[PDB]
């Protein structure tokens, strides 16, 4: 028995064995675009993917992750809220069993098919398990995902969830692209949070993108297809692995545009 999604295990239950769970700064939480300040004093955030490395991905038990080499500052984040730079370790993606939830975070209430997580640490601090309990130890890109048309460099990941359906698998994935992935766009807003599941640490701030990347109906339904379960257990499909939005608290959203 451990923490999940279903419903004698979701996110409702956390706090039991992780009392941060009910912190000051928790993620995620609903975007007011009317609340949020702009800020004249951010600058553009700095992308520099072109010698990422990716090297794996796999099942976890409550979503698949692409993994990538950080040993070295191949794939890193820079600019933006952000002081340092910050190493590219994996993304991720939350979706729901219908197009009409799955994102994490909200704009004014508005949810979206799923949200994408592009998770970094910074280097500062040597190390991811060293990094995640430092108040500014990991940086997170967050992009939503509409319904609509396909996008091209997401196809690579959708083809191969089918050899690693179940809790524990994984597969080699080699030369995967992740500039194919971010929208035209990299207006932002950006807020103190935390680590959207256990142990839901406060060691993050996040940088969530104001415009949405498309994905098709079929791309979607593909995540759908994937199981929480081990092999030989029980089927449960892999949907829902959202947690819903948590009270903003003594916390300012701040807007890159006006
Ligand atoms: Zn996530």
């Amino acid at each position: 028995h451990h923490w999940g999604f279903g419903k004698h295990n979701g996110p409702e239950h956390w706090h039991k064995d992780f009392p941060i769970a009910k912190g000051e700064r928790q993620s995620p939480v609903d975007i007011d675009t009317h609340t949020a300040k702009y800020d004249p004093s951010l600058k553009p955030l700095s992308v520099s993917y072109d010698q990422a490395t990716s090297l794996r991905i796999l099942n976890n038990g409550h979503a698949f992750n692409v993994e990538f080499d950080d040993s070295q500052d191949k794939a890193v984040l820079k600019g933006g809220p952000l002081d340092g730079t910050y190493r590219l370790i994996q993304f991720h993606f939350h979706w729901g069993s219908l197009d009409g939830q799955g994102s994490e975070h909200t704009v004014d209430k508005k949810k979206y098919a799923a949200e994408l997580h592009l998770v970094h640490w910074n280097t500062k601090y040597g190390d991811f398990g060293k990094a995640v309990q430092q108040p500014d130890g990991l940086a997170v890109l967050g992009i939503f995902l509409k319904v609509g048309s396909a996008k091209p460099g997401l196809q690579k990941v959708v083809d191969v969830l089918d050899s690693i359906k179940t809790k524990g698998k994984s597969a080699d994935f080699t030369n995967f692209d992740p500039r194919g992935l971010l929208p035209e766009s990299l207006d932002y807003w950006t807020y103190p949070g935390s680590l959207t599941t256990p142990p839901l640490l406060e060691c993050v701030t996040w940088i969530v993108l104001k415009e949405p990347i498309s994905v098709s109906s079929e791309q979607v339904l593909k995540f759908r297809k994937l199981n929480f379960n081990g092999e030989g257990e029980p089927e449960e499909l892999m949907v829902d692995n959202w947690r819903p939005a948590q009270p903003l608290k003594n916390r300012q959203i701040k807007a890159s545009f006006k």
